[PDB]
């Protein structure tokens, strides 16, 4: 009845079931990696990936805010739907 609109599936008209919610995952510093290292016991994400690069530039402390980094732990977060 009604919900027959006159269109047609004509390339897709139903490929709107993706969310595009929050992606948890990527790395501020770089926006490709994701946050795989965390620097205690400042509490900072970031990716090893940055943070090396930083240190190999003397790691005076997170390479946003320069705070406190005394050891640090791998991370590995829950992407869910990162879409
Ligand atoms: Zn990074
Ligand atoms: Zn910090």
């Amino acid at each position: 009845g009604s919900l027959q609109d006159h269109i047609k599936v004509t390339q897709e008209q139903y490929e709107l079931y993706c969310e595009m919610g929050s992606t948890f995952q990527l790395c501020k510093i770089c926006a490709e990696n994701d946050k795989d290292v965390k620097i205690e016991p400042c509490g900072h994400l970031m990716c090893t990936s940055c943070l090396t690069s930083w240190q190999e530039s003397e790691g005076q402390g997170c390479p946003f805010c320069r705070c406190e980094i005394k050891g640090t732990e791998p991370i590995v977060v829950d992407p869910f739907d990162p879409r």
